[PDB]
């Protein structure tokens, strides 16, 4: 039997401190590599571990199809293979591109459905899991015009998160750390700034914001601890709800759903199918 594994890297398409991602060829067709820093090795571990677990299998997941370390003179190489979305991240995508009703619903239920997924045991099946690193950067646009949530890497089964979209309660460190519902209420917390990010990108009469990032008036770029702790914790500050989506029924539905995903009572919020069944009722 002949085992074809050799994969052309072709084109880099990001570079971080948690290593490099690839466009590569694998027998005619595109495959994203992530090829992981020293410094992120337990990216790869955890993510590795969690899909020798359970092979997760859904349209808003990005597809896994491969786990590879090899052996090298002085170093260990670690690469993750996955499907290639050549219409890139969500966080690309919104920079240069406005959305209409249909487009924006769809992007966000897709997201709602592929975390209900991790979120949800399933018996017989799944454990339950949390992502941990919920953000716009790691959501990938599809060319169906939904997406899939990337990057298992911090997830729990049942590196710290990217500090913009830490929860108040991971930012006061009151979180409850042995509880596993904890971790989906801090996706929740996270869901809602992706929400409002592409809600701002929907056009209603003539009108669409400039995509920014969340709290982007009220901390510098790269912010820290402290700076996220005193807008989030102490102030209590949420993002902004322009006026204009007041006149929008979408954007006026969107801008309730996602006020129900940053309570500061992490036991208030929605859960991932309780946000399903609300987007679904909209329009
Ligand atoms: C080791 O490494 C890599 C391997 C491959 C790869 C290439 N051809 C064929 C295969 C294959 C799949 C599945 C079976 C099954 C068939 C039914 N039988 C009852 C059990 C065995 C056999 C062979 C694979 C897995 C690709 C890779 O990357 C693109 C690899 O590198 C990560
Ligand atoms: C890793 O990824 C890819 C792998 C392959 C691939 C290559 N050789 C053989 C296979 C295979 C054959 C047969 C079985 C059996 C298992 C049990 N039996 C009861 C029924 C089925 C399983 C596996 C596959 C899946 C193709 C891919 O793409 C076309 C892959 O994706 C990029
Ligand atoms: C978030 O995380 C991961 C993401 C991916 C991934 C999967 N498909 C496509 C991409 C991609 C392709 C192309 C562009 C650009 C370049 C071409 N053009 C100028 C504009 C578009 C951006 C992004 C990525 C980055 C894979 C991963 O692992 C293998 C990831 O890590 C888990």
């Amino acid at each position: 039997r002949t085992v074809a594994r050799d994969i052309t890297l072709l084109e880099c398409v990001g570079k971080g401190r948690y290593g490099e991602v690839w466009r590569g060829s694998w027998q005619g067709e595109n495959v994203a590599v992530k090829i992981f820093s020293s410094r992120d090795e337990k990216s790869w571990f955890r993510e590795t571990e969690l899909y020798n677990t359970v092979m997760l299998r859904h349209e808003n997941i990005l597809g896994f199809i491969a786990s590879d370390m090899t052996s090298r003179h002085s170093s260990t190489q670690l690469w993750l293979i996955t499907h290639y979305h050549e219409m890139g991240s969500l966080y690309d995508y919104l920079q240069l591109t406005t959305l209409d009703t249909v487009s924006c619903l769809r992007i966000v239920l897709s997201i709602a459905s592929g975390l209900a997924h991790l979120h949800i045991e399933i018996f017989g099946g799944k454990p339950a899991i949390a992502h941990r690193d919920l953000k716009s950067k790691n959501i990938l646009v599809k060319k169906n015009g939904q997406c899939c949530i990337a990057d298992l890497g911090l997830a729990v089964m049942h590196r710290v998160g990217t500090k913009r979209y830490m929860a108040p309660e991971v930012l006061d460190e009151t979180i409850q750390v042995d509880c596993f519902d904890s971790y989906k209420r801090v996706d929740i917390w996270a869901f809602g700034l992706v929400l409002w990010e592409v809600a701002r990108r929907m056009v209603s009469n003539g009108i669409v914001e400039d995509y920014k990032p969340p709290f982007y008036d009220v901390v510098p770029n790269d912010p820290s601890f402290e700076d996220m702790r005193k807008v989030v914790c102490v102030d209590q500050q949420r993002p902004n709800i322009p006026n204009r989506w007041f006149s929008d029924p979408t954007l006026t539905s969107l801008a309730k759903l996602m006020k129900e995903c940053w309570y500061q009572n992490p036991s208030a919020r929605l859960t991932a199918l309780r946000i399903k069944k609300t987007l679904t009722k909209i329009d």
